[PDB]
């Protein structure tokens, strides 16, 4: 069995190997990359996502989210307080302000220390889930706006024809902005490209051990657990690496830098934070191996998780028993 310790793998495809997305994902899985839950892909040196970022300040962040934490330094929840719209120009200025800027630090490890020590005492502002793309339409390889759609994958594999579309989202981050422990909707893959700015640190639990994380989360957030049988779908809970080590939960960590892709694999729980002002683009995708994960994915039916139009059809076709109850939550 390849990669039995479920380490995060890093790949360096040639320009030739960068032509066929699906084939390279299948290659990475042949080498066991999926066992980690997360892989890094460093694009060939000849590739570029777009010519410059010189004009990005005019993007609107219609609903910036202030991420307010509650709990203790290693075990907390975050709630998203909606703020007034601001441009990326305005946001970048805010990220760089004394109140919000990255502190002096020695290296990534010192900054990670400072994050886990001090995150709860600040409320950074995140521009998340902004429909759009920063890839140039002339970028033919690994252009997150030109992937084959999940609906097309389901049609090709299963013959069914469903409504829905699949488009990318932009994330504008600052120091301490945080993504809580989650898997993707319907335990899909994700791919994330860091277009610009400061790094993003990731933590991941191997898919084969995801239930160990869920059991810990139920113990650590016991009222949330009683409210909903899939409350990690709410995307609000944080658990530090120190806490995970204390409870014997297998995980790995890696820092993504500007110009690099990360892939998360089905049912790979992940969480992380941004080091400073940055812009990422991400999208969900499917392969044939996903289908079985889609059929088994947990669902939030308490009504908190509230998700896209396109998820309806996935639940309807892959989880018909759950469909009625899940849609009562969605309505
Ligand atoms: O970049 C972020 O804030 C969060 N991204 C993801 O969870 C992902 O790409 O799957
Ligand atoms: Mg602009
Ligand atoms: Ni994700
Ligand atoms: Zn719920």
């Amino acid at each position: 069995a390849q990669n039995p310790n479920c380490n995060i793998m890093i790949f360096h495809p040639t320009k030739e190997e960068f032509n066929d997305f699906d084939k390279y994902i299948a290659y990475m899985e042949s080498q066991g990359a999926h066992r980690a839950g997360l892989a890094k892909i460093i694009p060939p040196k000849e590739w570029k996502a777009r010519e410059t970022y010189d004009n990005i300040s005019e993007i609107l962040i219609a609903t910036p989210l202030q991420q307010v934490a509650s709990g203790r330094a290693g075990v907390f929840t975050q709630y998203h307080k909606k703020k007034k719209a601001m441009t990326v120009g305005e946001y970048r200025h805010l990220a760089n302000s004394k109140k919000y800027q990255t502190p002096p630090h020695q290296n990534f490890e010192d900054l990670e220390r400072k994050y886990w020590k001090n995150r709860i005492y600040n409320s950074p502002i995140y521009g998340a889930d902004i429909s759009g793309s920063l890839f140039d339409e002339n970028t033919k390889q690994w252009n997150l706006g030109h992937l084959g759609t999940i609906q097309d994958l389901l049609e090709k594999e299963c013959g069914v024809v469903i409504e829905g579309v699949n488009t990318p989202y932009l994330y504008f981050g600052m120091w301490k902005t945080t993504f809580a422990w989650h898997t993707e909707d319907m335990d899909l893959y994700s791919i994330n490209y860091l277009h610009l700015g400061e790094p993003k640190t990731w933590y991941v639990v191997p898919p084969e051990h995801g239930q160990r994380l869920e059991r810990l989360a139920r113990e650590l957030f016991p009222g949330s657990s009683r409210g909903c049988g899939a409350f990690l779908r709410h995307k609000v809970a944080l658990i530090s690496p120190t806490v995970l080590k204390e409870n014997g939960i297998p995980f790995n960590r890696i820092t993504q830098e500007a110009g690099e892709f990360m892939v998360t694999f089905p049912y790979g729980y992940h969480a992380g934070f941004n080091h400073g002002f940055n812009c990422a683009e991400a999208i969900n995708f499917a392969t044939p191996r996903w289908i079985d994960y889609g059929k088994m994915a947990s669902q939030c039916s308490c009504g908190e998780a509230r998700v896209t139009f396109s998820m309806d059809a996935f639940v309807r076709i892959l989880q018909p028993e759950r469909y009625d109850l899940w849609k009562r939550g969605q309505d």
